[PDB]
């Protein structure tokens, strides 16, 4: 996250922090996830399809920071790892960029709500908050595009919708923005998502109910002018998580 503030996981219970353990037993950071239901992460594709072998990752509910073991976090391995059969990546666009992870403690047991682990609601179908909407977003994602190293205290930030049409004016990314992706940006281009933000969320509160309408998933740099964060929309693909989360 490129400006914003520091956090922590109680502000954001629904946020999951997906990690990859490596052939010598080291673990990195990947991606960031959404809560939809006790058993079910929901995050984008682009995070796992060059490793796409389950046993690799880990996910922590409840955690706030990169290295640290946070009082009440719950740590869990992937029992099923689904990527939307129709993904791909172009130049700039990232196409079906979504994903569910089945999570399964060692006891072979789902996430157990607390204050600090919740669900976030899924959005309804033909009903996304109308263009200039503040939304917000989180992730433990670059605080500045030459960074290489990723902050050690979770971030957010809040950036407002902007509509199709505008989005795919020329100097911003033309018709390379579908109608299946939704743009936000700050107004004066000084605070975004990152690379290491992938996967996590865009929550908009909706007719005072806070959902999750969409999903980081690219961008031309981070932050720069005319060039807005792009989501997947969450709301067409409602079909495709309810078929497979049964
Ligand atoms: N401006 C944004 N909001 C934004 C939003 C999302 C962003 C994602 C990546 C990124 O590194 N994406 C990526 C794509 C595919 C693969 C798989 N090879 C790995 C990483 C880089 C920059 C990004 C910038």
């Amino acid at each position: 996250i490129i400006g914003g503030e520091f956090t922590t996981i109680e502000n954001q219970p629904w946020f999951a922090a997906i990690y990859r353990r490596h052939r010598g037993g080291s673990v990195t950071y990947v991606c960031g996830g959404s809560l939809i239901s006790p058993c079910w992460v929901i995050s984008a594709t682009h995070c796992f399809i060059d490793y796409p072998k389950k046993e690799d990752y880990i996910v922590y509910l409840g955690r706030s920071r990169l290295n640290s073991n946070t009082q009440g976090e719950m740590k869990f391995e992937v029992e099923n790892l689904i990527l939307h059969k129709d993904y791909s990546a172009d130049t700039l666009a990232h196409h079906n960029d979504i994903a569910l992870l089945k999570i399964r403690s060692k006891e072979g047991r789902c996430a157990q709500p607390s204050r600090t682990i919740q669900t976030i609601a899924l959005p309804s179908m033909y009903n996304d908050p109308q263009f200039g909407t503040s939304c917000e977003i989180t992730g433990f994602g670059k605080e500045q595009s030459t960074d290489y190293l990723y902050p050690e205290q979770l971030k957010m930030t809040v950036v407002k919708l902007i509509s199709h049409r505008e989005c795919q004016q020329p100097h911003y990314y033309g018709s390379e923005v579908t109608t299946k992706m939704l743009c936000a940006a700050d107004p004066q281009w000084k605070t975004d998502s990152c690379q290491g933000d992938s996967g996590g969320p865009l929550v908009c509160s909706l007719q005072g109910r806070m959902t999750l309408t969409g999903i980081v998933s690219w961008g031309r740099g981070c932050a720069l002018k005319d060039k807005p964060g792009v989501y997947t929309r969450v709301s067409h693909f409602l079909p495709w998580i309810r078929s497979h989360t049964k």
